[PDB]
């Protein structure tokens, strides 16, 4: 069962992702997050290799949850008559990156380099598993504050990765690329690199570069904080108006600004403890 296996604590939050509770696994006191979603509120459905009808979020989580990674892993799930319940890892102590940036302001470049590197590795993992997240942003990144490790959450907007065009999008608008705005058409990897350009700007400036559709498509990037010319160059490249002018993940990780990255533990020691 669920309630004999997990001890459910207070509500952590709710919204378009359902209702998430703090919990502990009873067997070993492992901190977990317990997420509930009504079946009537699920738009995207898929099926598991064995052919069960499940939320697409379950299909995508199962694909990325094998081995270690910078993704919050799905430990179990349950079907109820009117809902699904997903058991997810929970770092403790934890803070999402939106709250971290809101509290601390723009990040030092050393710290943004470490964090951005970890996000890239996490996204490469998803892509290697056949999964496109489609909502990479500060709110969907958890920081394990003791370990200096970042973890991707909320696969509720994701899709199976493909090489053909996507014509549906229900991630966050301000992280969405100009080709979606103009044409309602994007390709998965170049749209992911656009969202990563937004995220990188957000880390070093303390806010997103574009508020309106017209700024998204004009793609003029103005800096509000002192940012090195190398970091500006990488951000502007990720935010190229033409999807084919954006860097690959390889080109991003080979960029001069991305060199001499700190590992997660030293990141924590220098910047978080
Ligand atoms: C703006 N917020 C707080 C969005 C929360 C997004 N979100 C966090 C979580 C998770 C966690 C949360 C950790 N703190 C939270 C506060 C509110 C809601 C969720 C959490 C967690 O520890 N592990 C998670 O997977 C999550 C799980 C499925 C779908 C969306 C999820």
């Amino acid at each position: 069962p669920l309630e004999s296996q997990y001890q459910v604590g207070p509500l952590l939050g709710s919204g378009g992702f359902g209702s998430v509770y703090s919990g502990i696994r009873v067997s070993d006191n492992l901190p977990v997050a317990i997420k509930h979603v009504e079946k009537d509120r699920i738009s995207d459905w898929g099926e598991l290799p064995n052919g069960t009808r499940v939320p697409m979020e379950v299909v995508l989580l199962k694909k990325v949850s094998s081995g270690f990674s910078g993704v919050i892993r799905l430990l179990d799930w349950f079907e109820r008559p009117d809902s699904f319940v997903l058991i997810l890892e929970r770092p403790e102590p934890v803070q999402d990156l939106f709250d971290f940036i809101t509290e601390r302001g723009a990040l030092q470049e050393e710290l943004a380099r470490s964090f951005f590197w970890q996000v890239l590795e996490a996204v490469r993992h998803c892509h290697n598993c056949g999964v496109l997240h489609r909502d990479i942003k500060d709110e969907n990144i958890l920081i394990d504050l003791n370990r200096g490790e970042l973890k991707l959450i909320d696969f509720g907007s994701g899709a199976l990765l493909k090489d053909t065009v996507y014509t549906d999008f229900d991630g966050t608008r301000v992280y969405s690329p100009p080709e979606w705005i103009r044409y309602h058409r994007y390709h998965g990897r170049s749209a992911a690199v656009w969202s990563l350009g937004i995220l990188l700007y957000d880390m070093v400036c303390g806010d997103i570069p574009f508020e309106h559709d017209e700024e998204i498509i004009r793609g003029q990037v103005f800096f509000r904080q002192r940012v090195s010319s190398e970091c500006q160059h990488l951000i502007r490249w990720c935010l190229a108006l033409r999807p084919s002018d954006r860097p690959t993940f390889e080109e991003i990780q080979n960029h001069p600004w991305m060199q001499d990255v700190l590992l997660p533990q030293e990141t924590a020691e220098i910047h978080l403890h």
